[PDB]
DNA sequence: GGTTA
């Protein structure tokens, strides 16, 4: 079982592994890159926009989230990520800021001088409750087609992320 | 693949 110190060392390495997946810390993901890359992310939802249908283009279902982790500062909102779906509205249903969110298969690219995340068509995700909340229904029912089965390792990471987020925002 | 946002 990991504690907050190990979590921080993990993140400070830029790239880190949890189970079978390799993630990129939010801060490193914010680094401006010339060429797009595909990554996995695990952070706290610092802000979000409820799912809705795009008005133009292919009109995909879309939800925006701002992901944060201990490598950014309480002052930055984090990495802006647009999650899309062309297979119905099966996007993460987020209820409040503070929820841990794990994203699998997110394209990182440059836009207006900032790195932005764009979900791959087949992206997957895991969403946790905002543990630090008094409310007990922070994690509502989620659509199934993009859900990832997770275990205790990811559970601890989520618990720690939320805790740190809370200590730094409370 | 980066329109949609």
């Amino acid at each position: 079982v990991i504690d907050s110190l190990q979590l921080n060392e993990l993140l400070n390495a830029g790239e880190y592994k949890i189970g079978e997946l390799t993630f990129q810390s939010i801060r490193s993901s914010q680094e401006l890159q010339k060429k797009n890359t595909i990554v996995n992310l695990f952070g706290i939802v610092k802000d979000f926009t409820p799912s809705r249908q795009s008005l133009h283009g292919t009109k995909d279902w879309v939800t925006t989230v701002y992901l944060w982790d201990p490598t950014c500062d309480t002052s930055s909102i984090g990495l802006q990520i647009h999650l899309f779906s062309k297979q119905g509205n099966d996007l993460p249903v987020i209820k409040q800021v503070g929820q841990p969110l794990l994203l699998h298969q997110i394209t990182l690219r440059s836009y207006r001088d900032r790195t932005q995340g764009l979900s791959k068509d087949q992206f997957r995700y895991a969403l946790w409750p905002d543990f630090s909340s008094n409310s007990k229904d922070t994690l509502c029912p989620q659509p199934m087609p993009r859900l990832m089965k997770t275990g205790d390792k990811e559970e601890q990471f989520a618990l720690l992320l939320n805790k740190i987020w809370d200590e730094q925002t409370n």
